[PDB]
């Protein structure tokens, strides 16, 4: 997933329009931040929306994967 300009661009990959300004208050805009959380993160950022939160639990590891 090296195709991405900004966490923009990998929260669209997993249908996250929703989640711009909620990624924001927990510090995942960007490719580092995210990538250091699970589901319990998930639900403070606003994701309440069953299903989202768990897709997003397995895409916070698209960035451990490589780092």
């Amino acid at each position: 997933y090296t195709s991405f300009n900004t966490v923009d661009e990998w929260l669209d990959a997993i249908k996250m329009s929703q989640y711009k300004e909620s990624f924001a208050s927990a510090g995942f805009t960007t490719f580092d931040i995210v990538s250091q959380m699970t589901v319990e993160d998930i639900l403070r950022v606003g994701v309440t929306l069953a299903g989202h939160q768990k897709k997003i639990l397995n895409s916070i590891q698209v960035m451990r994967a490589q780092m």
